[PDB]
C-alpha cells in the first residue's frame, strides 16, 4: 500500500471533498490537512522540518523522500496543505503516480482562502479562528507550518501574504507551473463541478454507482464551526452539528 495519486492542488480548490472521492474509489485512506488537525497533529512539527529542510543552501533530498514516506504510510493519495507543495518530490518518490490538478475560479478561491487558511494581519476574524483553533489544542506552530508551506509551494522568500493581488497571481502562477511540468498523460485537471467522470476515467474504474460525487468543507460550514468550538468549547459537544465532514 503506497501512494497512487498525488494532489497537487492548493487548499480551498475541493482537496477535502477529493479526498473523500479517493477513499471511496479505493476504499484506502487519503491524506489531507483534516488528517493532520483531527487525527495526527504530531506531523505539524515533521512537515514544519520538511519544509525548513527546503530553506537550506544543499538541500538533503533523501531525508525529505524519507520524511514524506513515514508520514504517508498508510495511505493511498494525498491531497491538500502542505503535502501539495511537495508533489514534485512526490513525483520523483512515486513514478507510477498519477497527478491531480484540482482548480476553481481565482476569485473564489482567494475569499475561501481568507476565510480559513490564510486571513489578512490585521482581519478580526484571525482572532476567532485562533479562539476556536486553542479548542482543538492547536497552537502556534499550525500556523508557521502552514505559512511555510504555501510560500514553499509559490517558492518565494519573502512575499507579503496580506496582498490579494500578490496571492491572486501566486495561483495563477502555481497552476500554471504544474501543468508545465506533469506531462499531460500524467495529469487531470479537475474543475470545481467536475464531479466522477473524467476523475474515473482518469483512473480507469467505473463510476461508483448511486454515489453522489462529495461536496464538503465550505467555508460557511467552516465558519460554523470556528462559531460553535467557542460557543461550546469542545468539538465532541459539537461535532453532531457536522455530518460527515471529519
Ligand atoms: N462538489 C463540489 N462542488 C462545488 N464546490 C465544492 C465541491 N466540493 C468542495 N467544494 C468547495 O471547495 C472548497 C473547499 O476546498 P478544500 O477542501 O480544498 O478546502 C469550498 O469552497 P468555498 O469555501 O468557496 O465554499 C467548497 O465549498
Ligand atoms: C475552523 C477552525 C477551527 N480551523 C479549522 C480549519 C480546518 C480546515 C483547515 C484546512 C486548511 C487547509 O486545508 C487549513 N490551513 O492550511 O490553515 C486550516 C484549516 N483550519
Amino acid at each position: 500500500t503506497t501512494i497512487q495519486v498525488i494532489g497537487a492542488g492548493l487548499p480551498r480548490t475541493g482537496t477535502n471533498s477529493m479526498k473523500k472521492a479517493l477513499e471511496i474509489i479505493y476504499s484506502k485512506p487519503c491524506y489531507h490537512m483534516y488528517e493532520i488537525i483531527f487525527k495526527k497533529q504530531s506531523d505539524i512539527s515533521i512537515w514544519q522540518q520538511l519544509i525548513d529542510e527546503t530553506h537550506k543552501t544543499t538541500s538533503d533530498k533523501r531525508k525529505i523522500y524519507n520524511g514524506l514516506n513515514e508520514l504517508l504510510n498508510g495511505y493511498i493519495a494525498t491531497t491538500d496543505l502542505p503535502s501539495c507543495s511537495f508533489y514534485k518530490e512526490l513525483m520523483t518518490m512515486y513514478p507510477n503516480a498519477k497527478v491531480l490538478l484540482t482548480i476553481r475560479d481565482k476569485y473564489d478561491w482567494l475569499y475561501s482562502l481568507r476565510k480559513v487558511v490564510l486571513p489578512k494581519s490585521t482581519d478580526p476574524w484571525k482572532l476567532k479562528i485562533e479562539e476556536g483553533d486553542q479548542v482543538l489544542g492547536i497552537d502556534s506552530n499550525f500556523y508557521k507550518m502552514t505559512e511555510d508551506s504555501l510560500k514553499f509551494a509559490f517558492q518565494k522568500n519573502h512575499i507579503n501574504l496580506d496582498d490579494d493581488e500578490i496571492l491572486l497571481e501566486c495561483y495563477d502562477e502555481y497552476n500554471r507551473l504544474v501543468q508545465e511540468i506533469v506531462p499531460p498523460e500524467r495529469l487531470l485537471i479537475h474543475h470545481l463541478g467536475d464531479g466522477w467522470e473524467s476523475l474515473c476515467q482518469f483512473l480507469n474504474v467505473d463510476i461508483p454507482n448511486g454515489i453522489s460525487y462529495p461536496c464538503a468543507n465550505s467555508h460557511h460550514q467552516m465558519t460554523q464551526l470556528t462559531e460553535q468550538l467557542i460557543k461550546h468549547k469542545s468539538l465532541d459537544d459539537i461535532i453532531h452539528m457536522f455530518p460527515g465532514l471529519i
